């Protein structure tokens, strides 16, 4: 197992702690140099946008055509689909469908999903952002796997819709979809990298410690590097 080996060894150089969870729909392997972080609740930060836009488009507060249109309040400052806001990563577009979703909803349909410790509150549009929502990297990773394959507990064409709001690039005919997140509100700020590989489906968490500062794009250059050492998605 030179594999893994050579997947450790990429973390050699990171200084930060980190956790990279995989899953296959069997099997969760962990690599990092924390790995206690794999069961270790966070703040999903932007992560939550995944489940924000699923409960939003089941519940009917938004279509994925729909335009959330600019307020001329001050990067940001344009209109957008949930889609584009998904890949923009723009919070006050997925605040604004929080709040269509309201309080009561949301709660009710964080429970009846089971994601995370299923806590919002008393701010509908900051939970994710603030806490009390938290989530371990294994079920970020269960998460997405499960919305990968459609079996969430929601319509299949909602699914598929958030599904190709993540889409990232292709290589040959294996797909990688994925979503960011870098939680700054909380102490200590933790970073997101999670989505998954279809070929079978692989579903991946990167979870890391953030400072202030830091390179932006580390948790994407890490991410890919790990699933090329791993052969889940080689370099072209
Ligand atoms: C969600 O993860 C996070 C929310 C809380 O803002 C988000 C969208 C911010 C960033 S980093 C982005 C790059 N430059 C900006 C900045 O320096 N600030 C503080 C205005 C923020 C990410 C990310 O995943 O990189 N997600």
């Amino acid at each position: 197992s030179i594999i893994d080996q050579n997947v450790q060894a990429l973390f050699n150089e990171i200084s930060a702690d980190a956790v990279f969870v995989t899953y296959d729909g069997q099997n969760i392997k962990k690599y990092g140099t924390h790995l206690d972080r794999a069961k270790t609740a966070y703040i999903p930060a932007s992560t939550f946008k995944i489940a924000n836009a699923l409960i939003g488009l089941e519940n009917h507060k938004a279509t994925s055509t729909e335009i959330f249109k600019w307020d001329g309040k001050p990067a940001w400052d344009k209109d957008f689909t949930l889609g584009e806001a998904m890949q923009a990563s723009t919070v006050p577009v997925y605040q604004e469908l929080a709040r269509r979703i309201g309080p009561s909803l949301m709660q009710s349909e964080l429970q009846r999903i089971g994601y995370g410790n299923m806590q919002i509150g008393t701010e509908v549009d900051q939970f994710w952002l603030k806490g009390p929502l938290t989530i371990t990297p294994i079920q970020e990773v269960k998460f997405v796997y499960d919305l990968a394959q459609g079996q969430l507990p929601f319509k299949p064409e909602v699914q598929q819709q958030v599904k190709e709001m993540l889409y990232v690039e292709r290589r040959g005919e294996n797909r990688l979809y994925a979503k960011s997140g870098w939680g700054m509100a909380v102490d200590p700020q933790v970073g997101w990298y999670v989505g998954f590989v279809e070929k079978q489906v692989v579903a991946f968490a990167l979870n890391m410690q953030m400072k202030a500062g830091d390179d932006i794009a580390l948790r994407k250059q890490l991410s890919l590097d790990v699933l090329d050492k791993l052969g889940v998605f080689h370099y072209l």
